[PDB]
């Protein structure tokens, strides 16, 4: 609704000291013909100078010369604010510099040779931060700021005295990338990247706004997040976008100073920061500094501790400064830290998923050349552990390796072909799959967040289980209204019961993902190593994280695993309790509902399991997954083979009728077993016709027909011919004796 | 500040602890405030150095010059007793201590109105709902909770007004208000810094939660509630109180249902620890814990110490039979410890709880100790309809379905299953109000009936239906075995 809110539109004048109008705008502002109007967009940068060359294209999009995007802007669809701030005072001058392409060639006084012609009867209505292209040549060189001797723009003249004594630059382009680094660079967190929005914009762009109210700001958010997740790229596109002042201090950087010099930087970063605008002041590796003062032993590190925390108590709130830090785990810090006051808000970064890490692949892969058959999503889904500094390093693994396979005898010669073939150089798939070959990922150990894409398409039957789940987890989170008119408790859990691997592990995660909720599996493995290692405070970490990330499903499986460790039901003198156990009943225990988290467990034996947990205040729940009955198998073979080919001579439902009754993973044996028979024949066959036309001097004999592209009845008639059904009658039997009576 | 103090020079660090008390000695009545402690005297054995312990002599040095003459008092802050050097918990020095503890539902709604003065609420705004539902949170996470609900007002209500800079934002201030719902999103993402500390507060919980137990009630009484008002009678015949009781009967009958309704009787603290708690200091091997909750019982007085569960150590090494050992542990001899150490004149009491006795040491039921055996039996007649009433009375209810009758249907059960059957029939109605409004919402929807209203909720309340559903799946958790187990037990006491 603001008038002067337009977006503007693709330029023609290649000076930009030429800013466009537009007659029925014009008629609303004030613009006069003389310096300048000021132009105000993002950033407070600018593009400030003469103006009313233009009208020759529509209205409501102002022209606007393309170099003032990159400044003053970013891309297209952004709006100006013109508003006209002619008769600037006429200073001795503005600067006279190129900056990056004058050194190439001869430089002589970098103003007489190439600028001189332009500052002519138009003396340089300008902002200092307005960037352009001027020269007297090939027509591209830049011209930034240096110097200012007066503060506010000018208008030129001439008589005047410039020094071009400056040198242009290439390392200040670096550190001017730096400042442009912003939200859309940074990729791979976006739900992390709205918290601190909404926690550090609104205070900082209107202060008084927020002050009238009169609640309290943060003053501190700490953020996790293991190594090359990009922590420092956060902090400073979060600096550019509120146009706010910055500072950033080393960790190590500052231990490696004398103990008398360590404090004097540490008092500096504050004082300065305290002298400026709203400022953000960054920790990188505040563990260098901060430690849990177990492992530290000395006299200079508690006396920086205790500065480091006298500081942060005088801040005072009526200085509009905030403070982040950088950290690799919360129990890896002085809890004094972790206290009101000092750092209150915690934020984790994690690692991306498949989404995320197509949009680093995007951001990295913009000079790449690609080719049709680069499927960068595929790339990416198949990326598993990686991080923001892994995928780099691929990149840059996949471009060298064809940079020499394909210039092995070009590169190895001096001479300018080389740029040329650059440009010529292109990426090929296979590149990245070799590459994709030696890539050690430098985190699969960490336990896993995200939604899992399983639907209950992979999963036909079930319909009752279906139906008890939905009630479970997808009503209690859309209407609690109900429960509070019937004053209702909700339920917190399930347990399940019955033949080895029949879905389990599949059932969970499709109701995260018809819940779009996150998920986490924990397996035995895990409880045999905190109980061998008798560190049963791992439990604490788990249930902290499942409550950061809300709603999630927590699946417990192989939960007899410990049981069986010490014998079945005889066992051992004891009973049916141990240490995990015990940490997980006091965790659920001191469980709110109201953060909506869930817990699942699973069992092949259940009769060796703790009549202690099933209590109410806990699962007190049990569901049997039975065998699969007709046509269940059939969506379970739909799903198998949905990433092969497949004839029509063999029926899917015809293998199901054969089968009088078989687990789950059976037919995957009986999938993959058909597959290997389709591989080896194909290979026996192409390397058998391959000897015959290596044999056979046939010099030109050209027949490309696969004798199997897919899969024929054949393979599965074999595979039926071995086959086992993994599970006995007896079992069946003993699990409805477990159905007991259910009166 | 502590920490203010050790972030000086060595040198430095001495002469401003000698310059506050001396300030403090050229006035009138005044008072010196130690924050953390911890920092400047924490126990001897963390602390490796030269200038910690060269502070700490200043401080105790300092302490012991006062001379009674100058009317000077000092406090200080400090997380635990057990976290500073015991050479300041000593007479002449700090001889006091007192605790602040967690605030209860009670102190939490001054809490709440003492924050909100510009909260600027509508009706709808029930404080006391939110300060009840508010478990583990201190004096901070208050003012936290408050400043989320303001700003997601302010955000998610001038989501397109506070973007643009004018005036008119301090002007939408005023109109500017707060609901419900900000209040309760802000609760959903609230975690509470104190989950895991001990709770001490009154139970509210009364008889009426509970109906029959007329001869319990009335020694309970004698036990507990005689004894805190009429010692002259001890005194006159010259008796001394007895200090414990044991329960024992079949699971969940209400056993922790009755020790907090004799301190809401008594309004008299309570403090409850169950079987997990065994197993960690079991396992962990640390039963010097167990000095701290005595301690507090004894700081905070009176307290119905209750241990439930006490055969979770016995069943943890096997049953009767269990292992080699006989019935001989850790834990229990701390308890005993303990018991054997308190005077009776604190009027704090201890009650037990256990579904196994035979498994329980008959080292701690002679004299000195509980000596005294209660059964908890099954409800009887009517008993259930007093708990059916309080399970109910947080949910509607028609007057087709009779209490009474659910009662009369039921020959004998425990105390829990009532409750799931009650939370079956809520399950079911919830399950059919959200079927027929997704429904009608699909009919109006489908149907392009811009104006049709109808607002009549089919199942506002519950009706005899879902009790007879109920009803048709339902379990006897305690077989007549155990019943017969338990008359046993009984024995013959002559």
């Amino acid at each position: 609704n603001r008038p002067n809110r337009l977006i503007v539109d693709e330029a023609i004048n290649e000076d930009n000291s030429v800013v466009s109008l537009s007659q029925p705008k014009m008629d609303e502002l004030q613009l006069f013909r003389g310096d300048t109007v000021l132009l105000k967009g993002k950033k407070r940068r600018e593009a400030v100078c003469i103006v009313l060359s233009d009208d020759t294209c529509s209205d409501e999009k102002i022209r606007m010369n393309r170099v003032v995007r990159n400044n003053l802007r970013v891309r297209l669809g952004d709006v100006i604010s013109i508003q006209p701030c002619p008769d600037v005072k006429y200073g001795k001058r503005i600067h006279v510099l190129p900056i990056d392409d004058t050194v190439e060639g001869i430089t002589g006084n970098l103003f007489e040779v190439y600028l001189k012609p332009y500052f002519l009867e138009a003396y340089r209505p300008i902002r200092k931060g307005d960037i352009f292209l001027v020269r007297g040549g090939m027509r591209a060189v830049e011209f930034k700021v240096v110097e200012t001797d007066p503060s506010p723009y000018c208008i030129v003249a001439p008589d005047t005295v410039i020094h071009c004594e400056g040198e242009p630059i290439k390392r200040e382009d670096e550190e001017e990338s730096l400042n442009e680094v912003g939200y859309d660079d940074i990729g791979g967190c976006r739900k992390q990247l709205a918290q601190i929005k909404e926690m550090v914009e609104l205070p900082l762009r209107h202060p008084a706004l927020f002050k009238a109210i009169g609640v309290k700001p943060p003053r501190g958010i700490l953020l996790y997040g293991p190594p090359g997740t990009g922590k420092t790229l956060i902090a400073r596109a979060v600096a550019n976008e509120t146009g706010a002042f910055a500072f950033l201090i080393n960790g190590p950087e500052i231990m490696s100073k004398l103990a008398g010099e360590s404090e004097s930087n540490l008092r500096k970063a504050f004082e300065e920061a305290e002298k400026n605008a709203p400022a953000i002041i960054f920790i990188d590796e505040l563990d260098a500094i901060a430690p849990k003062r177990e492992k530290t032993h000395g006299e200079v590190e508690r006396r920086i501790v205790s500065q480091l925390l006298t500081l942060m108590d005088g801040l005072k709130q009526r200085a509009h400064v905030i403070v982040m830090a950088a950290t690799n785990r919360p129990n890896s810090i002085d809890p004094a830290l972790r206290r009101f006051g000092r750092f209150d808000r915690e934020v984790d970064i994690g690692i991306p998923d498949a989404t995320g890490r197509l949009e680093i692949l995007q951001i990295h892969t913009k000079n790449m050349k690609l080719a049709d058959d680069v499927d960068l999503e595929q790339v990416a889904n198949e990326t598993h552990g990686h991080v923001g500094a892994d995928l780099a390093a691929l990149c840059s693994e996949a471009a060298l390796q064809a940079i020499r396979k394909k210039m092995d005898l070009i590169d190895l010669e001096d001479e300018t072909i080389d740029a040329e073939v650059m440009n010529s150089l292109a990426v090929t798939m296979d590149d990245f799959r070799w590459a994709l070959s030696q890539s050690n990922p430098s985190a699969l150990r960490e336990t896993v967040v995200e939604v899992p894409q399983v639907t209950w398409e992979d999963i036909g039957g079930l319909e009752d289980v279906k139906r008890e789940l939905q009630e479970l987890v997808q009503y209690p989170v859309e209407h609690p209204d109900k429960f509070l008119k019937f004053g209702m408790t909700p339920s917190k859990g399930v347990l399940f019961y019955g033949p080895p691997g029949c879905g389990k592990t599949l059932l969970a995660k499709a109701i995260a993902n018809e819940c779009q909720a996150n998920a986490i599996s924990i397996k035995g493995p895990e409880l045999l190593t905190m109980w061998f290692g008798e560190s049963e405070a791992n439990v604490r970490e788990i249930f902290d994280k499942a409550r950061q990330a809300a709603p999630c499903v927590l699946f417990f499986d192989e939960l007899d695993s410990i049981a069986k460790a010490r014998g079945g039901n005889i066992g051992d003198g004891g009973g049916a309790a141990d240490r995990v156990i015990n940490q997980i009943l006091t965790e659920m225990d001191g469980m709110s509902t109201k953060k909506n988290v869930f817990i699942i467990g699973a069992t092949n034996r259940p009769d060796i399991i703790d009549p202690a947990i099933l209590r109410p205040g806990r699962l007190d729940q049990l569901i049997y997954i039975p065998l699969p009955d007709e046509k269940s198998r059939v969506a379970i073979l739909k799903a198998n083979l949905r990433k092969s080919p497949v004839a029509k001579d063999v029926d899917l439902e015809f293998l199901a009728k054969m089968t009088n009754g078989f687990s789950g993973a059976d037919l995957t044996e009986i999938c993959q077993r058909a597959c290997k028979l389709a591989i080896r024949e194909s290979i026996e066959s192409e390397i058998r016709r391959e000897r015959e036309r290596q044999t056979n001097p046939s010099a030109m004999e050209v027949e490309e027909d696969d004798p199997v592209p897919e899969i024929r009845r054949d393979h599965f008639e074999e595979a039926m011919r071995f086959a086992r059904r993994s599970v006995s009658d007896n079992d069946i039997r003993k699990y409805e004796m477990f159905a007991q009576t259910l009166q």
